[PDB]
């Protein structure tokens, strides 16, 4: 407490304190509210202070949870809008594959801290409540915080600060243990034996309470398994939390926003669950009563990921001496599974890249997607790039990579074995065919060296043109040469979507997955 | 003495968030900004300051570096400085026969800094897997990348290099955010020889091979075998070049074609002259461009591929002022070196250096461009890229 230093704290350039007006509460509230000030005043958390200062927070008396006492909350909304902006706490949970392995971890949950880092003296003024008083007899009583007050804007990163600064000499004097902290708690862990870990781990509360802040009594002390943030972090296995789905018959938008939640959750180690479809559901923006009817296709996704989720999964805490393994699958279309394993059969973390939304590629551009976004979580998570194990063959990806116009890298990958095996469905050729069928398009008729022509009735109201592609394909033959009035078709035929999301698309693709040259030019339009 | 800093009136600085890094680079930037610490040039802040920028290691040699990301604190006190105090730009430098970028970036280490600045130039060493918030961290003495830098050092510089300049009259000396361009139309040894001195003077005063005139302007070509494909390609390259180069005319070409044909074929009518007469019209090259003071430079690149990358750096579109082809590894490497190349090429050419329309995916870019980077600039780049 009293050795932890303030950090100047100044309100927004140009704005001054808060200046709110109470309003009467009940005759039971103020009382509750007087004794426990008292109580503060007491232990020195809060001191009295005079008319002079014109600031105020508007105090308010709330029932204790599953408690007849009336415990006290300030509101702070005004003074939280009138203050610097401190830096943000990091938002990011530790993830629990990341940790490494340790004989002893214990759960160090600091009791009252935000009550036991101090602050600034300038500051002191603003957070001023006012206890009121019955009958309008008096103003009432007025107090100051001497400390961090909850609530504030500031409050966890001031704490995260002072905590920081008190826990530093203790990591300086023993590099061994690892403290991780995550909002007010300090999780411990070392190497070292049961015998010299409770030592240790004393050393440590006796040096908090020394700096002021109490720590938990041994016997108090939280024993494996530990449930945090829906992690269920077992000695040597991590899981999440028991996760069981809805089985209610009438589904509303809220409830397949929860059921897509938990399934997304349970995706990081249950492999193979399958969300799209509950996703697309999902996209038609609708009230919250509004009950969407779940399509067959949905109903068979939610029926496969119940399977799933029927038997029990666990995960392993990384070991930094052997190296990350990822490994791609593609369950079906537009949904890749990857897992991240050091050893065989052992998974750090499982999970899936859903197709982009209202997105047709190659699934070589999709792959390429997902090796990135593996890459990018796994330096978040480790810090250390996998060796990729991907589907694609290498002669398939070298052809892709230099006829593709952007540029594309992998890391280091070999070649597994597993259906589907993802591979450029059409190849086309970019020199023509000798002896072939010359063959010219509109937006649709097919106009031809050898003289045939014919005609479509275009809607008088671009896709006849695409007809006209594909028209162009089944009445050539096998060997074709064509020319194109627009860019727009070359442009969908040169980027390869074995996709096939719509249907023009579908059956040009059903027509020259088995024609075995075709060389499309693009010709100017002829004033 | 402190000189006074200021923002430009009615912005805020940065608040920027660090990308994410490997664990050697934690590991390295932790060590060197210890050591910097204990040197007294950066020291710690806690969280009353929210102002951030990220911070780079890239890797010259095994001595790790530090490249921190102030595109955006630049953007905000570059242009208050730029007038206050500015860096004239040497027009003889593009027709130096020798150019070198000698790098005085150790300068900047000594000089303090403003201290109401100070507090903008906050940078964090990210954590893995966030077991610790970061070790913020704000600079004392003047920063490297920073444009403010070279202006507040100009005096001392100046004072620098007075004598060698005036020892040497014929060597042109340009100074650009931790970089010296020293030029010479001496024969190379004896710019190595000036080098070594200049090298020595600013050693001895406590101060720590580009080759402009080959590089020249790409000509552009534009039928014997008359296929009617290559007579469709050449009419849609003409159409395409029509708005680049007004004189360039198709129309005889295109009756060529007359339509429906068969495409591979073994025929001129009134000659060819027009395919001689437009390949002249393009081998003059395009007349009608002039540098604009107060507009930015935009560079595209095109990837033509077999390790060929075309850039095209321009003020208003369909104005080229200069057209190159890089040839060249994966293609984020030959990203990055075309870039550096291209930038440096404009450093000397002009004085800025160009936004870049950048043909490969933002997050591809943003998680392999600081392994192969090797320059202390950093250029603002867009990640989207125009299908070319
Ligand atoms: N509730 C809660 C809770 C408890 C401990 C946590 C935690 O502990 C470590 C703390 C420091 C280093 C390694 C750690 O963990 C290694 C792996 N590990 C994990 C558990 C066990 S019982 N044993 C073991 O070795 C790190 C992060 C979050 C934590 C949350």
């Amino acid at each position: 407490i009293s050795p932890i230093e303030t950090v100047p704290v100044k309100l927004k350039p140009g704005m001054d304190g808060p200046k709110v007006k109470q309003w009467p509460l009940t005759e039971e509230k103020i009382k509750a509210l007087v004794e426990i000030c008292t109580e503060m005043e007491k232990e020195g958390k809060i001191s009295k202070i005079g008319p002079e200062n014109p600031y105020n927070t508007p105090v308010f008396a709330i029932k204790k949870k599953d408690s007849t006492k009336w415990r006290k909350l300030v509101d702070f909304r005004e003074l939280n809008k009138r203050t610097q902006d401190f830096w943000e706490v990091q938002l990011g949970i530790p993830h629990p594959a990341g940790l490494k392995k340790k004989k002893s971890v214990t759960v160090l949950d600091v009791g009252d801290a935000y009550f036991s880092v101090p602050l600034d003296e300038d500051f002191r003024k603003y957070t001023a409540f006012t206890i009121p008083s019955i009958n309008n007899e008096t103003p009432g009583i007025r107090y100051q915080y001497n400390v961090l007050p909850q609530g504030w804007k500031g409050s966890p990163a001031i704490f995260q600060s002072s905590m920081t600064k008190i826990l530093e000499p203790f990591k300086k004097q023993n590099p061994d243990i690892v403290i991780y902290q995550y909002m007010d708690d300090l999780y411990v862990g070392s190497d070292l034996e049961i015998g010299q870990h409770r030592t240790k781990i004393e050393e440590l509360r006796q040096h908090l309470l020394r700096w002021g802040l109490t720590t938990p009594d041994k016997k108090h002390q939280k024993e494996p398994p530990f449930l945090w943030m829906g992690y269920e972090l077992h000695p040597d296995k991590w899981t999440v939390q028991p996760i069981v789905l809805p089985e209610k018959d009438s589904w509303t938008v809220n409830d397949i926003q929860k059921l897509v939640g938990k399934l997304n959750w349970a995706s990081q180690i249950y492999p193979g669950i399958k969300v799209r479809q509950l996703c697309k559901l999902l996209r038609g923006t609708k009230a919250l009563t509004e009950v969407i009817p779940l399509t067959e296709e949905a109903e068979l996704e939610l029926a496969e990921n119940r399977e799933i989720l029927k038997e029990p999964v666990h995960g392993v805490y990384y070991d930094p001496s052997k190296d990350l393994i990822a490994e791609i699958q593609k369950q079906g279309q537009g949904q890749w599974t990857y897992q991240i394993y050091q050893e065989p059969f052992k998974n750090l973390k499982t999970g899936k890249y859903a197709r982009m939304r209202g997105a047709h590629t190659n699934d070589v551009k999709q792959l390429t997607e997902a090796v990135q976004k593996i890459t990018t979580e796994s330096i978040v998570i480790w810090g250390k790039t996998p060796k990729f194990k991907l589907p694609i063959q290498k002669e398939t990806w070298e052809t892709w990579w230099t006829e593709y116009w952007q540029a594309t890298w992998i890391p280091e990958w070999e070649f597994v074995n597993t259906p589907p095996l993802v591979k450029l469905w059409y190849q086309l050729e970019k020199e023509p065919i000798v002896g072939a069928e010359t063959f010219y398009v509109d937006g649709a008729g097919y106009v031809t060296n050898k003289g045939r022509q014919k005609v479509v009735p275009l809607t008088n109201t671009q896709k006849t043109e695409l007809q006209a592609i594909y028209l162009a394909l089944q009445d050539s033959g096998l060997e074709v040469n064509i020319v194109t009035d627009s860019q727009y078709a070359l442009g969908i035929i040169q980027a390869q979507p074995d996709k096939s999301e719509s249907e023009l698309v579908n059956q040009i693709i059903e027509q020259l997955i088995k024609k075995e040259k075709v060389y499309l030019a693009w010709v100017p339009a002829h004033k």
